[PDB]
């Protein structure tokens, strides 16, 4: 059996600050995708799928 | 406040399907550590705190 | 002290075989933007920073 | 894609300084296990196997 990692969802992120972003598909364990995102610093944090905000995100870890 | 990213756990797991274990150290941000599992098939779960689980997980990992 | 963990780049990915893409931001680690794929199969798979595939990828990735 | 992120280790460090810790088993990239470290200002070290350090460390972290 086992669970959804992502359901607590945060959006007082600085894209500024972030390392990875991990995106996994909405599978068995979840019924939606999930946008895990690992801030510089160590820790994780899920971010909001119905926010605006993963756009920018993406953009500023691709440039490069 | 939360964002322990970790809030349902589980000892649900196969211990030979896990791939990688982050131990987050607890913080500021969420009063506990988390033990993240990533699986061979992506998924990615919390185990739970504490137990015998850890080390029973760790060792098979820190061989092959 | 850590490495690119990618060493060559994949063109054939069949787009919906994915679970997780980790898009990991240029630094230390490694000079370039680095995208992980990790199939069904457990395969990892890395994808060409500019190509078109990550574009269909993070969309049927998001969506369901 | 095949590489160890681990190209060199790092034998020194204070278990009051890693936030994250991650163990990485073995397969197709890296015949050995891997355990990163990422301090807590935002930079990597892999700590190493067969080693005193690493029982403690994860010891510390999990306590929290």
């Amino acid at each position: 059996d086992l669970q959804c990692l992502c359901v607590k969802t945060t959006s007082q992120v600085r894209p500024r600050h972030i390392t990875s972003l991990e995106v996994i598909k909405a599978g068995p364990h979840c019924p939606t995708a999930q946008l895990i995102a690992t801030l510089k610093n160590g820790r994780k944090i899920c971010l909001d799928l119905q926010a605006p905000l993963y756009k920018k995100i993406i953009k500023k870890l691709l440039e490069s």
